[PDB]
């Protein structure tokens, strides 16, 4: 990872925070020593400060994932790479403590159309983050053709044609 993709990590995390000291500022909540939920007290004014660290990963992962790799379609790739990670995990944990089964143990293509957009909402968030700054990235005449292609293809058989008929 380069340098100034460090710069951009750490950006990326200064701008959530800001987000979600907007939410904060707008549901009123205040800081405090003790975790609670319901007295509205928080030691990061919900989120403990592990809560918020946990997101600085699956960005690394999805940021070499898509090095390693229009629009919308890096958008819906970001988010089939969130949802392959996370049935991933849910399985390996289902097989090993015996878990039940889950309505999400199928193919990206067969699911609803909600979870969709329980996706994309990050996936969007993080690639508008993305073209804040410049870096632009990508996945990495025809009728004529078709015609002159099938027009060789009646030449061809054309020769075939006579060579049968002088056979």
């Amino acid at each position: 990872i380069p340098e100034k993709l460090e710069y951009f990590i750490n950006k990326y995390a200064e701008h959530s925070h800001d987000k979600w000291s907007m939410d904060k500022l707008a549901n009123g909540w205040i800081y405090g020593e003790i975790y609670s939920d319901s007295s509205k007290i928080q030691p990061l004014m919900l989120l403990s400060e592990k809560e918020k660290e946990i997101y600085r990963w699956p960005i690394k992962e999805s940021l070499k994932t898509m090095l390693a790799w229009d629009l919308h379609a890096m958008a819906e790739m970001m988010a089939e790479n969130y949802h392959n990670i996370w049935a991933k995990k849910k399985k390996l944990e289902l097989e090993s403590k015996g878990g039940g089964n889950h309505p999400l143990l199928v193919p990206y293509d067969t699911l609803t159309a909600k979870e969709k957009a329980k996706d994309r909402e990050k996936a969007q968030d993080i690639f508008k983050f993305l073209q804040i700054s410049g870096y632009v990235v990508s996945r990495g005449x025809x009728x004529x053709x078709x015609x002159x292609x099938x027009x060789x293809x009646x030449x061809x058989x054309x020769x075939x044609x006579x060579x049968x008929x002088x056979x």
